[PDB]
């Protein structure tokens, strides 16, 4: 049972701009997704301070980076607060309509695409390197869901009968054929060291069987 939704026009515009604008500095997608992961982990930590039972779904607060050259996927996993079905439908828990307006105004005042995170819409920088993005999520107050989009103005939501997550969010980047450098250990390590050196959660870069 798969539900198909239209993006709000402003979010479709943001996605088209990210996909179609000539912009060489694509590596910032990983900073943005690690920042989002950190923000999600902060939220469940904060809830846990007054209700320890919030971590019954998993005590470990971490970020895993999982490259898979066979599947041409880079997966960013966090054990943060996760998203409800309503959060997924509401632009992955963002105020993306107003964030897109502010970002496009900034792009007219000399800003560049790397500043996307300042506008609360850094998730969509995934489309710098991904032809398709799959988001698997589990919030304490809801079931596990899969969101997906190849852009083209639409996204799907379904209940995920896949591997149970406990709590958090998995962002699965189905990389463009010319963006496979982001599956290379040395490249991922370089980007995490350059842009994510002060993130307050363990970031584990998984290795592959050669």
């Amino acid at each position: 049972e798969v539900e198909t939704f239209a993006f709000q026009a402003e979010i479709a515009q943001l996605m088209s701009l990210i996909i179609n604008t000539f912009y060489s500095n694509k590596e910032i997608f990983l900073r943005e997704l690690i920042s989002n992961a950190s923000d999600a982990l902060d939220k469940i930590r904060y809830e846990s301070l007054t209700d320890p039972s919030k971590l019954d779904s998993g005590k470990e607060l971490h970020i895993n980076l999982i490259p898979n050259k066979q599947d041409r996927t880079l997966t960013i996993v966090d054990t943060g607060i996760g998203m409800t079905k309503a959060d997924l439908i509401n632009n992955l828990g963002t105020i993306a309509k107003s964030g897109t307006k502010a970002f496009m105004e900034a792009l007219q005042a000399g800003a560049d695409i790397s500043m996307i995170g300042q506008f609360g819409v850094g998730f969509y920088s995934a489309y710098l390197v991904a032809e398709k993005v799959t988001v698997i999520t589990k919030h304490n107050d809801d079931e596990q869901y899969a969101w997906e989009s190849s852009a083209g103005g639409s996204f799907t939501v379904r209940t995920d009968t896949g591997e149970p997550m406990g709590r958090g969010t998995k962002v699965i980047l189905h990389l463009k054929e010319d963006q496979t450098e982001y599956l290379e250990e040395r490249r991922i390590k370089e980007i995490v060291k350059k842009h994510s050196q002060f993130i307050g959660y363990p970031i584990t870069l998984f290795v592959e069987k050669e």
